């Protein structure tokens, strides 16, 4: 087997973005393989894909991953 | 078997986005493989796929993954 | 097996971006390999993909990963 | 097996970007290899991808990684 | 096996960029190899990719890495 | 086996450069080698890729690395 865990505790801003382009296909996070036995795809934290996407102060949480 | 867990505890903003392209397709997070025996896709945290989607202050939780 | 974990605790700004370009495909973070036995894809913290994407004060959390 | 972890504790801006270029695809962080047995891909901290991306005071957390 | 970790504690501005150039593809940080057994990709701290990208006071956090 | 770690504590600006030149592809930090068994890619601190990119007072945290 394999193990992982996390927790959070706590005890105690303007931004301008105008987008402009005529074309672009976009992929966030990816991998590919033919003839491949153990394709394992793992993702955590904060992630998004968009022709525009913006990351103000985005992560206050915590985390981890493991495999194989 | 295989193991993970978490939970969250606690003891105690302007942004502009204008979209512009007419259409051009987007896929957020994915992976591909022909001829694959141990085909595993695993996902956590905060995720969306959309032509625009935005990540203001998004993650307060916690989490983790394992497989094989 | 493999093990990982993390936590957060706590005890105690203007920016201009105007985009302009005529075309661009964009991929955030990616890798590729044919004929691969142990294809492992892992990501943490904060990452986002867009023809524009901006990272004000983005990470207040903490984290780590391991595999194989 | 392999182990990693981290934590944050705490006890106690004017910038302009004008974008202008006519074309240029962008990729953030990436690597590639054919015939490759143990492709292992890992990332953390704060990283983002676009034709322009700006990193104001962006990292206030902590972390690390290990594999193989 | 292998180990890594880090932490942060704490106890206690104008700049101009106008971009102008006619074309440029840009890649943040990358490496490549055919015929490779132990392809390992690791990144930390703060890094971002753009045809223009600017780093005011970007790191207050801390970190390290190790592998294989 | 292998080990690494670090930490930070604490207890106790005008500049003009406007960009103009006609073309440039730019890569931040990279290396390549075919027929290479132990391709190991590790990076820290802050570095950013852009045809013009400016680093006022950018890294005030700390770190170091080793692998294999």
């Amino acid at each position: 087997g394999v193990v992982a865990a996390a927790e959070k505790t706590k005890q105690g801003g303007v931004l301008y973005v105008g987008s402009k382009t005529k074309e672009g296909v976009v992929h966030g996070v990816a991998t590919v393989a033919e003839k491949t036995k153990e394709q394992v795809t793992n993702v955590g934290g904060a992630v998004v894909t968009g022709v525009t996407a913006v990351a103000q102060k985005t992560v206050e949480g915590a985390g981890s991953i493991a495999a194989a």
